């Protein structure tokens, strides 16, 4: 099943405004489709980009710019979920995709299906890296049959909707 989230969670660059996953993602597969570069899986594809997105280092809480190198476009599940935070974050995302816990001094991941009101994820407020407790998630029934993520090499996180999402 695909860890994955919703076209219109939207990505911090590095380098430019935000920018909608769904955009940068089906940019890079229409690209990919013409020069030979699409990868298939079962359920999907994927194509090569070259952005530069925010990733948490979770040992040290530090904020660093980081590559993606690789788009990912999956079919979306039967269901959804819209995980929403005490500290006014929202996101939706596959059922599987996991999410940093902080949970009695220790980070574990956790998928969204799993959260419970109250589990501390990884977000920013202003410009500070905050724990932030889960206030509610809702499963829905997606509109848009497609899901998308994004590689991030060593961090498999980047910022988005506020949140540090983990990635590929």
């Amino acid at each position: 099943s695909a860890k994955a989230v919703d076209y219109e969670t939207e990505v911090v660059l590095g380098n430019g405004e935000r920018k909608k996953i769904g955009e940068i993602v089906e940019r890079a597969i229409e690209e990919a489709e013409k020069n030979g570069k699409l990868g298939r899986v079962d359920d999907g594809f994927y194509a090569p980009i070259d952005i530069e997105v925010y990733s948490l280092d979770l040992e040290t809480l530090k904020v660093r710019k980081a590559r993606a190198n690789i788009a990912w476009k999956r079919t979306a599940p039967k269901k959804m979920m819209l995980v929403k935070t005490r500290g006014g974050k929202r996101i939706r995302v596959t059922p599987t995709h996991p999410f940093f816990v902080l949970e009695e001094g220790k980070v574990a991941m956790r998928k969204a299906r799993d959260l419970e009101e109250g589990n501390k994820i990884a977000t920013i407020e202003g410009l500070s890296v905050s724990w932030d407790e889960v206030a509610e998630i809702l499963e829905y029934e997606p509109k848009d049959p497609w899901v998308y993520d994004l590689q991030v090499p060593g961090y498999h996180n980047f910022l988005a909707n506020g949140i540090f999402v983990h990635a590929a």
